[PDB]
């Protein structure tokens, strides 16, 4: 998927997590989020299609997705132990960071 | 070291995880796998020896090894909680991903 | 510049961990360390300023930061399970790695 489709997947799974009664299915959503972020590291925002793939802007892009991945890890480790809460709370900081990166590179 | 030797290490430690008896052996093998994957991130696979180190193909290669690293971390988080059988079930997905990378980049 | 500031932040939080008592202090210092390491991964160290962004030196630099991040994660996992002294030993290993990277790329 391209960049905006991956960001849409992230937002949709954040919504699934925030309204999750399915219990451990949060992990599934989190899983998808991870698979999105990693995939988005291979994409390029349209405004950076002219830059070099290793230019400082693209490096910042991929490293921001690394930050997202570490936050997703913080949520998923709590979800795996059996703590749906706190993971659902860190989903909000995840949404904040996702919106920040979206506004940054769109 | 060599990308092929790193793949050998990944396969050997997957075999170790498949026959592991406790959580310590699973954790040790997963740590060795993580080291091998981090080292292979700096390598160039045989299929991509005609591509620049910052080409999109090499970036996608490194992102694939990032995916492998996060799956390794999932297995390691399962092993830290004492869930050895869940860790081996995750090592199955690890083996699928490793075989896919081997077939893709050899 | 900012990479140097991130290295100094890493060193300060390593000192904080070495002089810590409970797990919350170690966790907070390790979270600050993760933030600083991620922020420095997308920077250019002074030794590599004369190199192209597409050079393999920068790729190895970022991969070394990935290694440092995973060591930070191991320390944070030790701290999250109420293991303070083990987290401090892991943080001494982190100090070794951080000083290695700092004196290598400064
Ligand atoms: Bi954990
Ligand atoms: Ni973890």
């Amino acid at each position: 998927a391209d960049w905006e489709d991956n960001m849409e997947t992230l937002n949709d799974n954040l919504k699934v997590i925030e309204k999750a009664d399915n219990a451990a299915q949060v992990k599934d959503a989190l899983t998808k989020m991870r698979a999105a972020a990693l995939d988005a590291k291979k994409a390029t925002p349209p405004k950076l299609e002219d830059k070099s793939p290793a230019s400082p802007e693209m490096i910042d892009f991929r490293v921001g997705f690394d930050i997202l991945l570490w936050q997703i890890h913080d949520a998923l480790c709590l979800a795996n132990e059996g703590k749906v809460k706190e993971a659902q709370a860190a989903a909000e900081q995840l949404k904040t960071t996702v919106n920040a990166h979206w506004q940054k590179y769109r």
